């Protein structure tokens, strides 16, 4: 079972509803992530100013956040070009994954069938290579920007000889030397999972470019810090969809009978089973904070509904002259979005399909951070004010 | 419709029945391949040495000879993997493709499923690499060695200053001048599709190396010429299957219903419709001659069934043990076949999968070509008979 809402044209979803072990339901990045594609098609479906007269249907499928599961799935979004010899729908587009191993392992069967993509949450690297990825494009920038932001931060304030303290934590410091210009790294200092103050004791002595996440940089905390006194951090330009909000909050077993995932997310969060009430309220009887990406989930919704919208208006007058275009036709329409987002900031994808990195600067100047600075497209606007 | 061979194990097939326009079927190519993977199926299923209660089963699909066709038909070999919500069958391997763009295409897609592949007839060098085409191996080998070869030839004759006379005639002169220890290329002179003698009078003037197939050969004929009086030929040891030559024969309308494409082969190499009698014999009312590649077809099929029936010995008393083994564990097994062919001579592949090259030596020495040696493995066994 999967979520399956009908309409004149299909965009395909995958979110990691279960985690690997398939295995239990995930929160925020399963429920609310796959919800916000649901809100986005709601809002899209409400919308006259935004495809008129087609509704944009959905096959919303788990990936288990694991990327085997998740290629048997994607099968699912190729139906319609098996042969029947032993109720059909067009899977023009994907939105997701998330997980960039998922979405890598995605890419490489959506490429085939020429079906664009585009991630709300993936952040790897390796999925920059627009020759690789042919159709691969995605809302979230890189995490390879943060690492260029940060070079230009240490070249600004010229530092030079910078000590560097999983997947993640080594591509960061991977990225980070590769851009030279330029500055010379000293001592490139590892801590895994499971030294005590030896390695906050040996800071290179001949600025540290922390690249350790998330709860690791509380544990390190004379000598400046710059991590991804005075130290320097550099941040997402993030926002709340307040819109969404009123939507998951107002989520009952009895309005919400399309997820089929809602009533296994109603007896996780609430810690009862099927004793239970039935009769609460999400952000009553538990703590709701709006996951992060959910702006992601939304945007990169639009992108492919603003995309399918151009389309149309220079196709039809879904008429059959626009069911016969192709995936290649509407990468074009996808890589030519520009549109303020749902969290206001405008929505582009640059050469290879990324978003541009758009990070928010922060030194530890009642004390905490103050605001010095921001990163946009490729430029670093630093301020005196530290 | 296609040709579906119920079995206990199931053996995927992709054969160009119809050429690329899909189109009008493919005589040899086609019909003759697809029949002499009918043939093997036959021989291993009355066979009692090899697979004893297994039957082996076929989905044998056509390509077109167009390698986008041939990718969604490849879905049909993943069926049992995609979810029923809205009679199974396990695809264990697939039999080719003939064509190695519709090969690399169908190589693409089975690589991320696990599904072994053995081709009988794509020969580029391309899917020689064994970490891209994770998957693939072949019965038919590379191209690269007839060049690799052609080398071993000119520099065991000492020719040292030699000139090289679409995508095969490129790669052929790729090959060569990539083998350096060593000798070089002066004038590499290119004949296309649509000079008249004035190349053949141009001859260097400081051996000509021709990489030209098939009928260009003859167009060219003082100087040495070694083409793939007194000129060296490099060609594979080729043979027939009398055994399927008496089983295509006896091939009629009425004992031949389980091909869906033999009405349509009746229709073509008969000059009649559906005026014609249906009572006429292929090798009687028509020019039967034995495709080339059929030994190859035959061998493909020999080394999955032994590559099984080795398997079903280390795993069964079809047990469920052997049904979640999987095509990484299956490729284990295909690549250590070693067994005599169809044609006689042995079955093996190499590291990247390969088939080693066996190619035997002539030179037109009442005249001739006289056999003046062979080529295996990675050997040139030359003799001083010329
Ligand atoms: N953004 C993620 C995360 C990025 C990452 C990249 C590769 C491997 C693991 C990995 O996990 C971490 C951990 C700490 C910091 C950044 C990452 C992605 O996979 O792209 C995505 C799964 C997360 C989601 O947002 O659902
Ligand atoms: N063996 C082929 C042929 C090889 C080739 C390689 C690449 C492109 C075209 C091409 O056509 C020629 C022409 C002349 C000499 C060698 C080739 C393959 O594609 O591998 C395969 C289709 C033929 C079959 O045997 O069904
Ligand atoms: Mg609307
Ligand atoms: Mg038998």
């Amino acid at each position: 079972h999967s979520i399956r809402i009908e309409g004149d044209v299909t965009l395909g979803g995958l979110f990691p509803v279960h985690a690997k072990g398939c295995g239990d339901i995930k929160r925020e990045n399963g429920i609310h992530r796959l919800e916000a594609m649901l809100y986005a098609l709601d809002q899209i479906n409400s919308d006259p100013n935004l495809l008129p007269n087609v509704t944009l249907g959905a096959r919303i499928l788990d990936t288990c956040s694991r990327d085997t599961y998740a290629l048997e799935q994607s099968l699912t979004f190729v139906q319609a070009l098996i042969q029947k010899d032993t109720k059909p729908e067009k899977v023009v587009g994907v939105i997701g994954a998330s997980g960039s191993s998922v979405s890598i392992m995605v890419a490489n069967i959506l490429r085939l069938f020429q079906i664009p993509q585009i991630s709300y949450a993936s952040t790897a690297p390796e999925l920059s290579d627009d020759r690789r990825y042919d159709f691969f494009s995605r809302v979230v920038p890189p995490d390879s920007f943060q690492a260029q932001a940060m070079v230009d931060i240490v070249k600004a304030l010229g530092w030079n000889y910078v000590s560097t303290l999983g997947s993640y934590g080594e591509k960061g410091v991977e990225s980070f030397t590769q851009i030279s210009g330029g500055l010379s790294i000293a001592q490139s200092v590892r801590i895994p999972q499971e030294d005590f103050d030896r390695i906050i004791k040996q800071l290179l002595d001949t600025a540290v470019v922390i690249f350790a996440n998330d709860e690791d940089i509380k544990q390190i905390l004379h000598f400046l810090w710059v991590g991804s006194e005075g130290a320097i951090t550099i941040q997402p330009k993030r926002a709340t969809v307040e819109g969404f909000d009123a939507y998951f909050t107002s989520r009952t077993l009895e309005n919400n009978r399309r997820n089929v995932w809602f009533a296994e997310y109603w007896e996780e969060n609430f810690n009862c089973k099927l004793k239970c009430t039935g009769q609460e309220r999400i952000g009553k009887d538990s703590n709701y904070e709006q996951e992060g990406k959910v702006q992601f989930v939304i945007d990169a919704v639009y992108a492919m509904a603003h995309a399918l919208h151009h389309m149309n208006k220079d196709l039809c007058a879904v008429c059959p002259e626009m069911e016969q275009a192709g995936g290649k036709k509407l990468l074009k329409y996808i890589r030519n979005v520009n549109f303020n987002g749902s969290a206001g900031t405008p929505v582009m994808f640059n050469k290879n399909g990324d978003a541009p990195g758009r990070y928010d600067i922060f030194q530890y100047q009642n004390p905490g951070y103050r605001l010095i600075g921001q990163w946009t497209d490729e430029l670093q606007l630093n301020i005196e004010d530290m």
